[PDB]
């Protein structure tokens, strides 16, 4: 019921489009249900009079039924057209509306859900919908029409022979769904049996090399010539059991048919039926088989489109637990540039029973660079997710000039704080549209401006040396690049950003060394006048930063100068 | 021409199956094709003589109808099932025909291609090339042999009527087809915008952080709803045609039609044909028509196998770059376990640019522990590699006690040869399935000789303590186990193993503190009385080795004693 309503409020923007090809369904399938009524008439003329001539009736008729054909014809094609559009403008909106829902969400929830599974929500169960909502109905509506006019018109054209139809075909079919119920679990025992023989051939192939090193590849090739030569056992005693549905379904088909020829036969011998009312009932009875096979499919349909709209309308419905575009913005004299943590407590949602942070207290002053140093996996990169509130702390308080960040607006705060990563992240467009990306407004920055942040990144020299320049389509679809020429586009991408707090993770596995010279320069140019906190791993950057914070067991274990700290009581 | 000799070989083997049931099918195709003939003289005899009582002949032939049913029935379900089957044992022998194939190539064929590639060769294209040669094959020989007597038949009742369809069906199918074309155009247009679209969303939402850090949510949600807008005005360009070939198809099916029953109508009427005469020839054109399809479908089907074929053919007949089982083996005298690298250039095959090995010479001597030192990604992993002969050197050889292991049978050279990986690897199997691994005979180890190394390795208490015991199922798709439990499973197969050389990859990122007890323990028991080379990140194994040798830019720098080196002109 719940479902019901808003299936119904879907297809509501579309109900004028999918109402006028309904008339149009209903007029085509209804003007249908008489052509065997009027053959059943036609065959009884000739029976009758044999000595007449019929070829200007012929004529007439055939010249009359071209016009029904050539209407019937502009009828369909305007209804196929309606019920494409309408399914189209359905799907449109349901796209649009599921992408912004699901942009719109926290990080948290992105790491509980695959790429792939929202993917196949966007693109199937969005298809499956739009046209359960249109294709689908006009199918189950067709169907349920002809079915319902091809039953009544079996019990008028002959109640004797549609009531012995009614007693013969419910007793056949209930057998015939038992017997596809049994050839249903015959199936599944064969392909749980060959999947199994698969996911061993994947984890053999996958894991080649450990194959090799224990020299198992024939006893391997053995195991699993085994598992699929069971796999043949089972696929024989499944078709030996398809074998005898196929003959049994065949047989009952044939005979119910034979039936009503035979039943139907003597009716005619008796002068309760002439040879056209016969006629008559097989059409109709051919045309309820098929509306009942449409019904059927239209059923299927019908589960799998509710089945894909549970799985919608849970991400259309869903609040995301972190503020989207909601909070305060600081005026130009109250923002410095300021952060504080103050007894921050974090864990990943993904992994709550590992601590990242334990009392994670860390002041970094306006202006001020800040080294950030500790142990391979220590969580120094937690930091940065935690600056741009991508997760919000378990306990204490993480403060931009005094205001907890959480009071703030989210798009604003990030707009102040600027990115430098270790491996640099690049969407598939050109280098002009992946370095605009840092401006609030990628559409209004000019040429010029692109190229003057470029220059100072030094940038410029590689994308003018590339064939299409800065119009050269980079990232995973696109061509590729080095690390060093990723990180000046990423130097040059935060310098059109222009933050005032920047956040730098330097590569532990340092780059190339022509890279490494152009890259620090352009890091030295970005970190000027800015309030920064490197993640250092080059001991040039922890000797030149204001203040070195150590991070040992999610704590700020000791805080002061490079040379404060390494002249520590025992040295 | 090769591929169809190939395709009959694939089928030689069931030949007497396969014609058994196309002698079934052919009866039953030739038999049913009578119908119309037989139902076109029954509808002239009831029209001749409406006062004669039928009742008697009726009784007769719905009586001799059922038993030709019964039988008809009977033929059926013999044909399915043998169609089945032969399929069933085509596809069994390309199975573990393929598998054989794929685990007897060399690693670098793995190296570039994916698993996902020769799964899908293993299911589906083994799938549809059995099927090819029997179901299809049996679907394309009925509908070739019904089309060839339902044509026949036709210039048979009328070759009026017959010549008069062959001169209006093919000029409206030609127009039909060029229609067709355009559509498929207008549905890649349509399709390709689509993909784009998909590609966007999955590229944002993958990478959602760096959207966030950038705040352009809005600005993407935007874009993409821009991108599907547009998809919907190329939708409704291409419902436009179909709506429009819809149209134009099913009036000329009908106005084809009508023209039948028209001519044929007059021809009635002229004295040339009988109503059971025209009876007869619209059911041979209907027959036709389906037949005309079946053909239509079973040549899709035939280019899917063939396409299918030539990818499995590929793997099939393809010879290992590097031998799978042939080569000398060293009597117990002239083995002692000495290994010698001379000279060795080695550049992996997937990234041939980049040397890993240049001029690499390394003496490991018998029962001595090598220390193989160096930086992170100079290639130490490499070394196992080249010694399981994984890989050949491109330039140097690799020697067991003198010999060159090119000359050795790889199986026996890897069954002399242990490694415990930085990273273990463990198949889905128990516990118990996965020690025995080491064994050359894994089916031969007792459940004592199991308990017995798993003691040594530190193992045996966890193992226990598992609710199954050595029968708790591991790997990925069962219970996940520790770094430090894996580590010991792996000891505990190379000690089941008993190499009298053994390869040491060290954890550089060193694990809990109770594990790398038990793990040491156990590693030094494993380690004692064999040739270990040892990659170490521990300075207490550097200390402890016989001798040490510098890795750096793949050639052995330094090459001496922990103390020697240590104690270098500069120190
Ligand atoms: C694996 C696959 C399967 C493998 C194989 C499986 C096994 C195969 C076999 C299976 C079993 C087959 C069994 C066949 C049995 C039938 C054979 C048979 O009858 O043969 C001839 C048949 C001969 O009988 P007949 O006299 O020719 O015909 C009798 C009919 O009554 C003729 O009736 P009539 O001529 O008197 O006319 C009907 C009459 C009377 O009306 C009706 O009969 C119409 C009835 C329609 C009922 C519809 C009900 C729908 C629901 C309503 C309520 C809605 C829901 C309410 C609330 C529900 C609860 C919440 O019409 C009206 O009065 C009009 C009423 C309109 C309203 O039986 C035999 O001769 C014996 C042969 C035995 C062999
Ligand atoms: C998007 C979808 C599409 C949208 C719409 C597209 C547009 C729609 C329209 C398309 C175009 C439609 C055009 C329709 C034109 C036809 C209309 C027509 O004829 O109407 C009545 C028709 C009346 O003619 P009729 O006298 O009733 O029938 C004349 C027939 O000749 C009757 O012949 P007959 O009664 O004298 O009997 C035939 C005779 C003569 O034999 C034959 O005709 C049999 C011929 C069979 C030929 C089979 C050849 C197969 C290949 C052989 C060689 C193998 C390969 C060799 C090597 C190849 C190279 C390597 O049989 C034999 O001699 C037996 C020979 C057995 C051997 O035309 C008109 O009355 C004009 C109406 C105009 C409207
Ligand atoms: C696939 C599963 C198997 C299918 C089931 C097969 C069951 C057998 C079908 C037999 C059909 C013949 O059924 C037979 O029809 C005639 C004609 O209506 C009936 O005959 C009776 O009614 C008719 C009127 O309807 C009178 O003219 C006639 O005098 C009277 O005897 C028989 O009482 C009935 O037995
Ligand atoms: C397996 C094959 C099955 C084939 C179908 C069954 C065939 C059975 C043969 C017996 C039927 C012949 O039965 C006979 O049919 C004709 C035509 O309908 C009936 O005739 C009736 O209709 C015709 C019009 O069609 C009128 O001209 C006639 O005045 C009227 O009585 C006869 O009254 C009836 O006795
Ligand atoms: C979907 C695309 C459109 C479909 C194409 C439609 C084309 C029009 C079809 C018209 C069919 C009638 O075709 C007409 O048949 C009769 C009867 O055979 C022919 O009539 C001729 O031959 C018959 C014997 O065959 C003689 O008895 C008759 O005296 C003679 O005139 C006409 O010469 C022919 O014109
Ligand atoms: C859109 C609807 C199309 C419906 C199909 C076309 C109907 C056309 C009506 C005109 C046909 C009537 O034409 C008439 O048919 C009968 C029956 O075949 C022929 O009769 C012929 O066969 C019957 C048997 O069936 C014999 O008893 C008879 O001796 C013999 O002449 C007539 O010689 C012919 O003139
Ligand atoms: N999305 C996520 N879900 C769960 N755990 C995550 C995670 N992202 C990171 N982690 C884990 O959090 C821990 C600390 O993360 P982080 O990447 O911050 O540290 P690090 O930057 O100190 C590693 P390195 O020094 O090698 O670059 C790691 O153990 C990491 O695997
Ligand atoms: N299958 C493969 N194809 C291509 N390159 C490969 C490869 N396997 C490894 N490499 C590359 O070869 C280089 C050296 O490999 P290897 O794994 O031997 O070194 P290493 O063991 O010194 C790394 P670490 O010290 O971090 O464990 C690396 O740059 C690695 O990426
Ligand atoms: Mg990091
Ligand atoms: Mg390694």
């Amino acid at each position: 019921l719940p479902e019901a309503r808003k299936l119904l409020g879907l297809a509501y923007p579309e109900r004028r489009r999918l109402a006028a090809a309904v008339g149009f369904l209903t007029m085509s399938s209804v003007i249908s249900m008489s052509a065997p009524f009027f053959l059943g008439k036609i065959i009884d003329v000739i029976y009758t009079n044999p000595t007449v001539d019929y070829s200007d009736n012929l004529t007439r008729l055939c010249l009359g039924l071209s016009a029904v054909f050539l209407c019937g014809a502009a009828a369909n094609a305007i209804r196929v057209y309606l019920m494409q559009t309408s399914g189209q403008r359905i799907v449109n909106r349901l796209r649009t509306s599921l992408f912004s829902s699901i942009l719109r969400q926290e990080v948290a929830f992105f790491d509980k859900t695959r790429t792939g599974e929202l993917i196949n929500r966007l693109s199937s169960d969005t298809a499956l919908l739009g046209r359960s909502v249109t294709e689908n109905l006009s199918d189950g509506l067709r169907a349920g029409a002809q079915a319902s006019v091809g039953i009544s018109m079996m019990f008028f054209v002959s109640p004797n022979l549609a009531t012995f139809v009614l007693s013969v075909v419910p007793p056949v079919s209930i057998i015939a769904v038992i017997y596809g119920r049994y050839l249903r679990k015959l199936t599944k025992v064969t392909q749980d049996s060959l999947a199994q023989a698969t996911q061993l051939a994947e984890e053999r192939i996958g894991n080649v090399r450990t194959v090799r090193a224990f020299g198992k590849e024939m006893t391997e090739i053995e195991k699993y010539a085994s598992k699929v030569d069971h796999v043949m056992q089972l696929a024989r005693k499944e078709a030996f059991a398809r074998a005898g549905f196929f003959g049994a379904t065949g047989l009952s088909g044939n005979l119910i048919v034979l039936s009503v020829l035979y039943k139907g036969g003597l009716l005619m011998g008796s002068a309760h039926m002439t040879v056209g009312e016969l006629s008559s009932f097989l059409m109709y009875a051919f045309w309820v088989g098929i509306s009942i096979g449409g019904l059927s499919s239209f059923y299927s349909e019908l589960m799998k489109g509710l089945g894909a709209g549970g799985r919608l309308w849970e991400l259309l419905e869903r609040e995301p637990k972190l503020p989207f575009n909601e909070g305060v913005i600081l005026n130009e004299k109250s923002f410095q540039g300021a952060l504080e943590f103050k007894n921050v407590h974090f864990a990943y949602p993904a992994r709550p029973e590992v601590p990242i942070f334990q009392d994670f207290s860390l002041s970094i002053p306006s202006g001020s660079v800040t080294a950030l140093v500790g142990p391979s996996g220590s969580g120094k990169s937690t930091v940065l997710s935690l600056l741009l509130r991508l997760y919000d702390p378990a306990s204490g308080t993480i403060s931009l000039d005094g205001h907890d960040i959480r009071q703030l607006n989210p798009v604003w705060l990030r707009s102040k704080i600027g990115t430098v990563s270790q491996e640099p992240i690049l969407f598939s467009c050109s280098i002009a549209e992946n370095i605009a990306y840092g401006a609030d407004d990628p559409s209004s920055v000019t040429a010029e401006e692109i190229q003057r942040v470029a220059e100072v990144a030094n940038a410029v020299a590689f994308i003018r040396n590339f064939p299409q320049g800065f119009n050269t389509v980079v990232g995973e679809k696109g061509v590729l690049l080095s690390g060093g020429q990723k990180q000046r586009i990423a130097i040059a991408r935060a310098l059109l950003k222009n933050p005032k707090i920047l956040l730098l993770d330097e590569a532990t596995s340092a780059l190339d060394a022509e890279n490494e010279y152009l890259v620090q320069e352009a890091l030295d140019r970005l970190m000027d006048g800015r309030t920064v906190l490197v993640i250092a791993h080059r001991l040039s950057t922890i000797k030149n930063a204001n203040m070195v914070a150590v991070l040992d067991q999610g704590k700020i274990t000791e805080y002061g100068k490079h040379e404060e700290l390494l002249s520590k009581p025992n040295g």
